[PDB]
């Protein structure tokens, strides 16, 4: 199936644990993979505009490790719940890909996560200011704007609604999109 396949896939891209016990300030991301209407597509959030760090931007849910947290898997799973209330019978991590090194003292681990079908996002208003979907297959033939710089542009067809995609997260939807669609009868 498309999900099996998609499952056997990033297996063979799981670093695992293995850069996990640095000495770093430490961070995770998830990246949430929805099967709708015959294909996979990623979940993002819009951050609240009242936010200290990039207030307005696209992202990933996500944040800070904290003492809690049994792992960086358990950072991301928890972050998720609090900003869009994704319970954990609700997510597959199913793997764990590059990290990603920031400002010299910073590792921020992505997971890859498979969601429920009956799964439907409630934004915490404090936190996220908006929830949308993207196809998978756009991230293979983007719509580009120079800022240089790299930006993408996406218009939900449903509304009419543009998003910008940029940075780390536009990097790692990418490296999702390849890793998944790449050589595929069709
Ligand atoms: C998409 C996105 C989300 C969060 C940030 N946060 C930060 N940006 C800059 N310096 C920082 N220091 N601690 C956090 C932090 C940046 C981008
Ligand atoms: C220096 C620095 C530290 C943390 C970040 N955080 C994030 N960066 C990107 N996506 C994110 N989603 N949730 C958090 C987050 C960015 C920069
Ligand atoms: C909540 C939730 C639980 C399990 C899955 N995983 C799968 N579901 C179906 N087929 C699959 N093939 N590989 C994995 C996989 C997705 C979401």
């Amino acid at each position: 199936s498309m999900l099996d396949d998609a499952k056997a896939r990033l297996r063979k891209y799981d670093i695992g644990g293995k850069y996990s016990h640095l000495p770093y300030n430490k961070y995770s991301v998830l990246l949430p993979l929805v099967a709708k209407e015959g294909k996979l597509h990623l979940l993002f959030t819009v951050r609240s505009e009242k936010l200290r760090r990039a207030p307005g931007e696209v992202c990933f849910p996500g944040g800070k490790r904290d003492p809690t947290d049994m792992d960086d898997a358990a950072t991301a799973l928890r972050e998720a719940q609090e900003e869009v209330g994704l319970r954990p019978h609700q997510v597959e991590v199913v793997c764990c890909l590059v990290p990603c090194l920031i400002d010299t003292d910073t590792l921020i681990t992505p997971f890859v996560g498979l969601i429920d079908h009956n799964f439907q996002a409630q934004p915490n208003p404090a936190e996220v200011k908006d929830v949308f979907l993207v196809p998978l297959a756009y991230f293979l033939h983007p719509q580009v704007h120079d800022q240089i710089n790299h930006i993408f542009e996406y218009t939900n067809p449903e509304d009419g609604v543009t998003y910008q995609i940029k940075g780390m997260t536009a990097n790692l939807a990418v490296l999702v999109a390849f890793i998944i669609l790449e050589k595929k009868p069709t």
